[PDB]
């Protein structure tokens, strides 16, 4: 009812999940001013999200993402030019506007065999914080950071969502592919790969075999390699709609 209407609203809050939204309803928490008067019952994630509820509802325009992307890439280069960083999402595909920034990062020092180098990711975050670009943290793991940023005002911009994922180097390409989308695209490409005798996922590309249940990741140094494996002309991100 006009109350379910309530769980509907809550959930619009980053951090506020259903189960999580449900309880808040059992506490008599419904509107947003409810929430604001009730910070104490929210985790840090939900707090931030509530803090920036509005801003989060706005889309990001390419002219913006561009600048965003330059800040991010230039910082990372300064720490260590060996670092690889790519901004994915529709944006990579030439989208005109976006919902958030999604950065994928890797480093030759870190491969799927290592598996433990938080510093690699932290360092960048810190750097971003120090520059005044990242402004808050929603959560921050050993492999993934979820926060908020904002373009430097010279006078102001909304706060935007940003995520930085640390992926091993030997799995990066597949990963960039993957986060590049579109969804259909992925689907069709995985479909084709299969016809060719291969299985792809966001981490690897592996040859099939008898009965099907088969594998052993092939080496990938770039997106191009994946396409070559399945022998399809290479598709630039823009031609990736489907």
């Amino acid at each position: 009812d006009d109350t379910s209407s309530s769980i509907n609203f809550l959930t619009r809050v980053t951090g506020i999940g259903p189960s999580a939204a449900r309880k808040l309803v059992d506490e008599g928490i419904k509107t947003l001013e409810d929430l604001r008067k009730n910070e104490d019952k929210l985790n840090h994630h939900q707090r931030i999200g509530l803090k920036y509820f509005e801003d989060f509802e706005k889309r990001i325009p390419r002219e913006e993402m561009l600048q965003m992307q330059d800040i991010v890439l230039n910082e990372v280069k300064k720490l260590d030019p060996e670092y690889i960083a790519t901004v994915c999402g529709s944006f990579r595909r030439g989208a005109e506007s976006s919902g958030d920034m999604d950065v994928l990062l890797t480093h030759p020092n870190f491969t799927s065999e290592s598996s433990k180098q938080p510093k690699l990711l932290h360092r960048v975050v810190e750097q971003l914080q120090k520059v005044r670009f990242i402004t808050d943290t929603l959560s921050k793991g050993e492999t993934k950071f979820m926060g908020v940023c904002q373009l430097p005002s010279e006078n102001e911009y909304p706060h935007r969502r940003i995520d930085i994922r640390l992926i091993p180097k030997d799995q990066y390409y597949c990963g960039v592919l993957y986060f590049t989308g579109s969804d259909i695209f992925n689907k069709n490409m995985r479909a084709h790969a299969l016809e060719k005798g291969f299985t792809i996922n966001e981490y690897t590309i592996r040859p099939l075999g008898v009965t099907g249940v088969a594998g052993e990741p092939l080496p990938v140094d770039s997106e191009q390699d994946i396409f070559d494996y399945i022998q399809w002309r290479y598709r630039e991100p823009k031609d990736r709609s489907e």
